[PDB]
DNA sequence: GGTGTACAAGTATGAAATGTCGTTT
DNA sequence: AAACGACATTTCATACTTGTACACCTGA
DNA sequence: GGTGTACAAGTATGAAATGTCGTTT
DNA sequence: AAACGACATTTCATACTTGTACACCTGA
DNA sequence: GGTGTACAAGTATGAAATGTCGTTT
DNA sequence: AAACGACATTTCATACTTGTACACCTGA
């Protein structure tokens, strides 16, 4: 038994032995059995050979023709970057299927887009890009992040549930798990912090509030604890969000009357507060599928968390306003990646 | 020139040529070059003609044994079903990337779990076991569907963002969404209907609220709509243990009516026909749709409600049996 | 920020598959 | 000459390992 | 409850690869 | 006989097109 | 929804324009 | 009719609570 490869190979072989086409052919039959080849083809074979060459492979055959220019349709990504097959193969007067598969024929993969914290509107990504374009304007002249102190506030639900992905045979169910309960248990606490490290955190009562008054009171206490825990600063550059408890027109002369760099920091820009962004988002993590049995339990876990987390952490977190501006800027004031 | 494949082959020609091994051998080498084969190399190859192996392809030689068997990281899918592959690894003292492969081996794919209303308390769930177990039993009895009405509540926000999803070369940004604004322009329809389709829906303007009071003005409201609507109506009224719906006030607003509320137990949004059937279809149907007038969702809601084919209606209305014959045989766990 | 997966590219396993050689036929 | 009967020495789909690449999450 | 993606199977291109056959040497 | 022009006859990777299968949404 | 200022718009409360009196030429 | 001082009694410029609006977090 031969094929139709190893076949056309020993013609090869008797290609070397000399032994001529039609001559191999006689021996190739009789080889195996008459079930093979023509001679035809061994002379056309041969003639291949002859000028020096060798079946590397059959050579493409005939194709139906396509349907669709390949970039014809990726016009239509450059239009709509997020379509759905089904969309496509209408606009391309095909089937679905058929666009799947172009797709992964192209680089193309699916990924979901980012959430952003806002819909800026002209006058906010203005007003964003010249406050970045001017702070790091100035970081330039000189560093000033080593006498920056910031904070927020953000909440802490005594109950993080998180939505478990698991491994199985196809058609096989999930581990399913219970949905949090929108209005439960959960301390809002809010902290300051600066380069060095941390510096006075207060986790209010579940339920608490924060007004004018409130956040007053929180500088002071915050105060007192600066000072001590920080020799040099005894200006301090304090940076918070434009709140309207922030925004207080006792605050601000609360503030004043304190004598601190308030600086700035646009509308909507969270991405431009390290609390936020880097503090909160690394806690966001390993916040996470934590279930906060007591309200000092709470407590309990801020403390050991804010300690563990070397120097180093917040240093970078502060430290990275300079590049997170310089984005701010570069990307007109939209928001970025 | 020849190769090791090719050249196997030649000897399948000379062996059915009845030459010799040592004699094909001669051929080979005048045939292409000395770089072919070793004569005993053929010789070998004959053999394995003589019992006619004629070798279609090589064999599977060496290869370093099993770190872990199979079925044994397997074994701990069944343990803990979902743990992350740094983790198994870190279990059979093998690398990652190692375990990311035999899973591959495995049939085995990962999938997000399913979302579940909430944590049903020991005693909870007992609770909706018999809720079901007895309307099925009511069921086998007599077929009360053909007369079952039932409503819920559920809000409608005027912007509805989807979180985009874009085709795009490895590495790159996709089509990014602003996120909603959690506290916004947002109504509160309020809809009942039966088996036959919608009977009667009031959407409480913006901001607005449901109190027992509010609650019986709408009981009857409805009821007036029903009648004039629904010829043959008894009734069973099918709604959820709300706090304004449980309040002794329209627990007499609806006894004087005989209306028969049928039973049904806390948590139990998946025995709510007008929960996981009516408002389900429509939950797509409202996709990143925008509303710029109050108005314009009545109007929606209108028209949508018109669209939808009859019989649908029913079929909601006609789970009811299935889901309870689960609900049961689940022991209240919610399914799936 | 912090993980989690799966490609890419190295490092061994180890029994073929081949080779070398002295020895039977 | 033509095979053999022993060990050496190449071969090469395996199992795993680092090394990355990179979708995505996390703060709003 | 609804829809979006991809693994199956079929099925018509259509030119390379292969056949059949009467010339040519 | 050996091989070549010439007009028929296969092949086989393609490009799509129905069928599904099934993760995941939605309702909460 | 939570918390503030800036401003429009219904109210208490204090300060001019008036009214009622009693008294003398 | 005349023209005061004294107390009422209405009027009206003006100092309080109220009640909307838009703003910035947030997103439970
Ligand atoms: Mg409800």
């Amino acid at each position: 038994v031969p094929n139709k490869e190893q076949t056309r190979t020993v013609l090869i072989f008797c290609f070397h032995l000399k032994k001529t086409a039609a001559e191999s052919h006689r021996m190739l039959v009789e080889a195996f059995g008459e079930q093979v080849p023509t001679v035809k083809t061994c002379e056309r074979w041969f003639q291949r050979f002859k000028s020096g060459d060798f079946d590397v492979d059959d050579k493409e055959h005939g194709k139906p023709p396509k349907r669709y220019e390949d970039a014809e349709l990726q016009a239509l990504l450059d239009e709509d970057d997020a379509q759905t097959q089904k969309q496509l193969a209408e606009q391309l007067e095909v089937s679905q299927q058929a666009v799947s598969n172009r797709l992964r024929e192209m680089g193309k993969i699916q990924k979901v887009g980012r959430w952003v914290p806002h819909e800026l509107n002209e006058r906010q990504m203005e007003r964003r890009k010249n406050t970045c374009e001017i702070l790091l304007s100035r970081y330039k002249r000189k560093s000033f992040l080593h006498r920056i102190v910031t904070g927020d506030e953000k909440w802490i639900f005594f109950v993080n549930p998180k939505r478990k992905k698991s491994y199985v045979d196809p058609g096989q169910p999930a581990t399913s798990t219970a949905r949090p309960n929108r209005f439960g248990k959960k301390t809002m606490l809010c902290v300051w912090w600066d380069q060095s490290g941390v510096i006075y955190y207060e986790l209010l009562k579940p339920g608490e509030t924060v007004n004018a008054a409130r956040y007053q009171q929180q500088l002071i206490n915050l105060n007192r604890a600066l000072q001590r825990k920080r020799p040099e600063y005894q200006r301090v550059i304090f940076l918070h969000d434009n709140a309207p408890s922030h925004t207080a027109r006792a605050v601000r002369d609360t503030l004043e009357t304190l004598n601190w760099e308030v600086l700035p920091h646009a509308a909507y820009s969270p991405d431009l507060a390290p609390s936020d962004y880097h503090l909160f988002a690394s806690m966001g993590h390993a916040l996470a599928e934590q279930r906060f049995d007591s309200y000092e339990s709470v407590k309990k876990w801020l403390d050991e968390w804010f300690a563990a987390k070397d120097d180093e952490f917040y240093w970078r977190g502060i430290h990275k306003l300079p590049e997170r501006w310089e984005k701010c800027v570069a990307s007109d004031g939209k928001y970025f990646e």
